[PDB]
RNA sequence: AAAA
């Protein structure tokens, strides 16, 4: 794809056995998915961006990655939503088995990400942010300066 | 300290307002329904003619601007702490009593910073939700709404 | 993804 075949900015940034997204587009999930290659997976998503996140999924499925979810928040604008629905899909990776997460938050609506930053932060699992440069009027991400940042390690 | 909470929309005419910067519409439109009579803002070297631009419309409605102030690495969520929390500490030393953080702008770890800038001085956070179109890339301006992310007690 |  136009992704750079790598991402991360540090060899810490690409080690975790599980990742929690939310969810908005299809294509940088599966980026980020394939920077990590994480044995667990965990996915929030709307009503709206549902489809993507199933398409992620079952992407993940296939290479043999144990996927939970997507659930599904009732309003996007809701960060205790996020937070919610995220702390349960960290729950249920650790009940099963799953030894270090991290939440990728740059999907989703901002209160989606803050919802996920919240709970990442309580559960003590760092955050993930993909970070691109921009066009020069700023409303359009460069997916060929894609890198993969941690912008938490609150383990 | 303030607690981040549901869905409802702020409803205050908020003295202070710092805005994280990127475009130049979304501040115009937050700035014309709540009036503020202060107001901070914090862009990068890549959004500071926006933020050049929302300052000189606040600044010929007779609003006193602070900044805009540049974050050095938008990437970085303490950078962007550090300036809003300066920022904070500007209107509050000026004469404004009840400030709130618009993060709304910039890049997500700028809006990161903002808020636990936010929570740190026990300010609120807003939010400019919208609808968007099916694809989800483009957002509905005539839907906005002003949303209350967090209440300080 | 600098307003999913």
């Amino acid at each position: 794809n136009r992704f750079p075949r790598v991402g991360g900015v540090s060899e810490s940034t690409v080690q975790w056995e599980g990742v929690v997204f939310t969810v908005s587009n299809e294509s940088v999930p599966r980026w980020v998915m394939a920077q990590i290659q994480p044995a667990y997976m965990g996915l929030v998503a709307t009503q709206a961006s549902l489809a993507a996140a199933e398409a992620v999924a079952a992407v993940a499925r296939r290479r043999g990655i144990e996927v939970h979810g997507p659930l599904q928040v009732a309003d996007p604008n809701d960060p205790a939503a996020s937070r919610s629905q995220v702390a349960l899909l960290l729950s249920e990776l650790r009940r099963a088995g799953c030894r270090e997460i991290a939440v990728d938050l740059t999907g989703g609506k901002l209160p989606m990400s803050l919802g996920a930053f919240m709970a990442a932060e309580e559960a003590g699992v760092a955050s993930l942010y993909v970070a691109t440069d921009f066009d020069k009027h700023l409303k359009v991400p460069d997916m060929r300066t894609a890198t993969l940042r941690q912008i938490s390690q609150p383990e």
